[PDB]
């Protein structure tokens, strides 16, 4: 399949090969949330979390939507949710 | 969720952040196959393909099964298949 495609896939997985980015993604899989709420959940700086989310948004793994007086991040779409959830499933069984 | 877990997840995604490993995985998503058959499909050395498959087997993304006089590699299980297919889906639509 296409080279522009299999390159976008590698930048997606590349982006996911980082422990705190995975922690951010897995939190978002529970609930969309603001940068402040995420940094509180994970005990990371708002500066650090914001930087990571823009990296993730760069490869279309997260998106950001104004809601009221907050900027709310979410997993981009159902593909991202399913991909992450299957990965965690696989990491948690034997063989 | 657990640190042994979210570390196994990062090594999975880490392992997938490589163009030829993705090409190998995507070929296997079409059909299980021997090292020779893969290296022919992809025009890569058998030495290179074998090295990559042992890396992938290390993080339980592929498995290897004797069948007749051949050693056949496959995607480990349905979780891996779904994860890869969702990633490629996501890479191929807009927004
Ligand atoms: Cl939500
Ligand atoms: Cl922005
Ligand atoms: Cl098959
Ligand atoms: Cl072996
Ligand atoms: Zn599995
Ligand atoms: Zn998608």
């Amino acid at each position: 399949i296409n080279t522009d495609t299999l390159e976008r896939v590698t930048e997606i997985f590349k982006a996911l090969g980082d422990y705190n980015r995975i922690r951010i993604m897995e939190a978002l899989s529970v609930s969309e949330a603001s940068v402040g709420h995420i940094s509180h959940q994970l005990n990371l700086s708002q500066s650090n979390v914001s930087h990571q989310l823009k990296l993730l948004k760069s490869v279309h793994l997260v998106k950001a939507k104004r809601q009221g007086q907050s900027m709310i991040y979410s997993l981009d779409d159902i593909h991202v949710a399913t991909m992450l959830k299957q990965a965690i499933h696989h990491a948690n069984h034997p063989k």
